Formats: C-alpha cells, structure tokens, sequence
C-alpha cells in the first residue's frame, strides 16, 4: 500500500518566494512525485520536484495552491471530499475548497487526506475544522506545526 522515507531539511526557500523546503532524498532512496510530506504533527506539505539525490517539497502555508491535494473531512457518519486550495497566511488557516457535498460540516471536525487524484495517499492528518466560508468554503487549522521543520516523512502510494 504505501513507501515512507524519511529525509532532512538541507534548504529553505528565499524570504517571499514559493514557500518550499529541500530533502536530502531523492529518487536513489525511493522518492516519488506522487508523495506527501509529514512533519511535525501532520500534513506540511505535497512534493513538487525529484531529483536523483534530493526532493523539493511544496509546503502547505503557500497563499495559492494548485496541486489539488484530496482531503476528506470527517463529521460524525458522513465523509465530505475535496482540495486544498490556499493558506490564509493572517489567520494561520489552510483553504479547503470543491466540496463534494452540502452537509454539516462544524468546528473540530477531523481533516484527513483523501487518496484521490495525484497525491494519493489517504488517511495523514491535516487538522481540525475551524469555520466554513461562504461570501463554499472550509478553514481548518493545521496539526503539523510550522515553525522549525527539520526532519520531513515522505510519504506515497506503492
């Protein structure tokens, strides 16, 4: 079912470029393209490039996101799917969006990731539900902290 690694941080991104680390594995210790990263609690981030001797990931806390990460939220019985599609850098809230369906979905309700499209590897923890948006929309806050990520887990699908 599932590849784990385990790789250090080595490189951090420019103040104000795309928000994303480097590992020290790449694809000579089994990193792929279609694997997620865990750090820290949870979640941190969805790898954007492989080499042969180390990764780059993307990290979570980029204002935009276009990677359509699958994440499943859970609310008693009923799972509701969809993307991750932004962070909100101010409020420290991740951006769940193309929600799959119109029922309840309330504060401290479990987001896991889902396993579908190209990231897929369900089940990882993302955080817990904050509010829902409409101006429809989900803020959830991360269980991953932010600050200090040293040691990454890559994580895909066999």
């Amino acid at each position: 079912a599932t590849k784990t690694l385990a790789a250090d941080v080595i490189m951090r991104s420019p103040v104000s470029w795309k928000q994303e680390l480097t590992l020290d594995a790449g694809r000579s210790k089994g990193a792929s393209e279609n694997m997620l990263a865990i750090a820290n609690g949870g979640l941190i981030g969805s790898v954007s490039k492989v080499e042969e001797n180390s990764t780059i990931v993307n990290l979570l806390t980029n204002t935009e996101n276009a990677d359509k990460i699958s994440v499943k939220i859970q609310h008693g019985s009923t799972t509701i799917y969809g993307i991750i599609i932004g962070y909100d850098k101010e409020n420290d809230v991740l951006k769940i969006s193309q929600l799959n369906s119109n029922s309840d979905i309330s504060a401290g309700d479990k987001v896991t990731t889902g396993g579908l499209g190209n990231f897929n590897v369900a089940d990882i923890p993302v955080g817990e539900v904050v509010a829902t948006t409409h101006s429809r929309e989900v803020t959830v806050k991360l269980s991953a902290d932010t600050h200090n990520v040293d040691v990454i887990e890559l994580v895909g699908n066999s």
